[PDB]
């Protein structure tokens, strides 16, 4: 049959690979029926919010922000896996802080977006020392926000991700503390609206096979992928370069037995450790075409 009249697909800048996908025209190199209209989001809670209000039909995003969606009644699918970029995960101090093992967090104001993969990351890491998230104080901001409040002094520690963790630590502005190698992090996800992926199943399909092509940039093209990435960006060269030594490959592929798993595993943590409402069942949200 048909392909959709239009795909409003979400994304966020930090995502390199998207990022490439949109520069280089894949979807619509693909699809030339299709109208194909990228939308950017400061991070995934906040394009998890659109996709339940119809803004975009299909979006990329960390772990935890589906299942803060699904929580709050949502009904999304998950149509595709990515691999998680533990060392691209981080929690950062200001440099000039006396802050320096993970048990001096205690008592102390974390800025990270809530509901974000940084939410789960300072949740398993705090785990580790023995911290909870009661025994810190959390300063729930977007990405820029945050970045704000950390250059004002506001706060003691910054939960978050690449490119901040590379152009902060690259500056001198910031120290890594810990970042999410070690802790088995599950990956992120592309996220799909029900009546969308039910409606056009081959072309969602089709759509994630052309967005695991497009990661394959950062190692096949890795040269011109800086430079464009620089430029899009404006990021330094070589902040863009610090940020591609960060992460192995990571293609969107179909969920497996045990990534549905390890998200069930992180929506039983949230819920026992009283940071979701409801206990959140992923299966009945999973999709393979």
């Amino acid at each position: 049959a048909a392909e959709p009249a239009q795909l409003r697909i979400g994304y966020q800048k930090a995502v390199s690979s998207l990022v490439l996908a949109k520069q280089h025209r894949l979807l619509e190199q693909r699809f030339p029926r299709t109208k194909i209209t990228w939308v950017e989001f400061p991070a995934g809670p906040q394009l998890l919010e659109a996709l339940n209000v119809g803004s975009i039909d299909l979006g990329g995003a960390g772990d935890i922000p589906p299942l803060f969606a699904q929580a709050a009644g949502a009904d999304l699918l998950y149509v595709g896996w990515v691999p998680p970029t533990p060392k691209a995960e981080t929690i950062l101090v200001p440099s000039k802080s006396a802050l320096r093992t993970v048990a001096d967090l205690k008592g102390k104001r974390i800025a990270f977006q809530k509901g974000s993969s940084a939410h789960n990351l300072l949740l398993r890491v705090l785990a580790k020392s023995g911290l909870s998230m009661r025994d810190i104080t959390p300063l729930y901001l977007s990405p820029a926000n945050a970045r704000a409040a950390f250059a004002a002094g506001q706060v003691d520690a910054w939960a978050i991700w690449d490119p901040w963790y590379s152009a902060l630590t690259l500056d001198g502005s910031a120290r890594l503390l810990a970042n999410g190698e070690g802790l088995g992090l599950t990956g992120g996800f592309f996220l799909s609206s029900r009546r969308y992926a039910t409606a056009w199943g081959p072309f969602v399909q089709q759509v994630m096979g052309t967005l695991n092509q497009a990661d394959g940039l950062l190692e096949r093209d890795r040269a011109g992928s800086i430079k464009t990435l620089a430029q899009v960006s404006g990021l330094p060269p070589a902040v863009v370069e610090r940020t591609l030594a960060h992460r192995p490959p990571a293609s969107v592929q179909p969920l497996s037995a045990q990534v549905i798993k390890a998200q069930q595993a992180t929506a039983d943590l949230f819920y026992a450790q009283r940071l979701l409402p409801k206990r959140v069942l992923v299966a009945p949200a999973v999709w393979r075409a």
